[PDB]
């Protein structure tokens, strides 16, 4: 993959892990899009399901994208250093197709500075609070010892120190939910969930509308 | 049209005009995506060409539409809190397709919060300003005079009175520009330019890339 840290921008294959991606930005002062946990799929699942855990509007962070049509063919959206006199959106229009459009196999993700980060854990009580400053990334997990309500943030030490305050907790490493899901990340009544989805291993992916469903037999 | 004025948003039929919205939304505190200029088309054919004047992305301030396809078929799409389960996004496959998708017979936009506002214009210098705190708006237009750079704002009043206080320049009061674009806002080497186009009367529409010719065939 590819960090373009004084443009702060990624770029990498569909395939890329999650964590494989935090990792190569050790210490980079740069943050993806995504927290610090593994989830089936990779970086291009990440994006056809239209993000994880996030607070704040997924899409916007995906800057360009190749994916492969169930047909074999391939597409370019978007872009950095070349792009067409825009309009058209086919980055948002994979975003968040679930697979129906094919697969990512190069995905373009803009990146965030930050000074300071934090991943903390702590009981959860039944709906997500609203803290301030509002964390980049909110979570539940059950972990079998009862829900886990997970916080990431990152930006300047002030703003992070203040989160850590407002949210307490524990501090926790990166996550790998793989061997939860092995069937795959769905939709279900599982043991995660975030502001969109409630996440289920092997569950059933979202019902796409008529339109979706006649668009992708032409890509 | 319908202001929901509690939940934030706004439901207009597509041939809506931009400052009729104003008009309306005028003493609610609350404000839409686009500044007090009148252009070709309503807020349906603003929504098609993806926004005037923005400086966000405005895509994600279109939380839903409906329109009529080129051979007869409606779709409606998106809809705050249900619609379908959050993916397949044909809002903003919609946002920015310059009418090759079809007409806006419908548009739902979130309305933003504001206690104070700020429609200014200096004399153009001939590239864009890097402005802090950053407009909501910025455009070009030139007048018999000469370019004149607009920067339309609100939010809260300090915010505000700090970008008064940095911009400079002269009070701007509404505008109505069809007149000056009677063959439709199209792109060329007129005018008027934001960051992202620059426009002209009875200009081309930009160019479509070939996966948008192909399922603007079907759905």
């Amino acid at each position: 993959m590819e960090v373009h840290a004084a443009d702060q921008y990624l770029v990498a294959p569909g395939e890329a892990d999650l964590l494989e991606v935090h990792a190569r930005l050790a210490g980079t002062g740069l943050f993806p899009p995504f927290p610090p946990v593994e989830l089936p799929g990779g970086v291009g699942g990440l994006v056809a399901r239209g993000g994880f855990a996030q607070t704040f509007f997924f899409p916007a962070e995906v800057l360009g994208l190749t994916f492969r049509t169930p047909k074999g063919r391939r597409v370019r959206a978007g872009g950095v250093v070349v792009k067409n006199v825009q309009g058209y959106d086919l980055v948002r229009l994979f975003v968040g197709s679930f697979g129906l459009l094919g697969r990512a196999e190069e995905v373009v993700l803009r990146l965030r500075p930050g000074r300071a980060q934090a991943f903390l854990r702590r009981p959860f009580s039944g709906s997500f609070p609203r803290l301030v400053p509002t964390p980049r990334f909110l979570f539940a997990l059950e972990d079998e010892e009862g829900p886990w309500l997970y916080a990431y943030h990152f930006g300047h030490p002030k703003e992070v120190e203040r989160f850590r305050e407002a949210f307490g907790g524990e501090e926790a490493r990166p996550l790998d939910l793989r061997p939860r899901f092995p069937r795959g990340l769905g939709l279900g009544e599982g043991p995660l969930w975030d502001l969109r989805f409630r996440y289920q291993d092997g569950g059933a992916s979202p019902p796409p509308p008529p339109a979706f469903l006649r668009l992708a037999r032409v890509l």
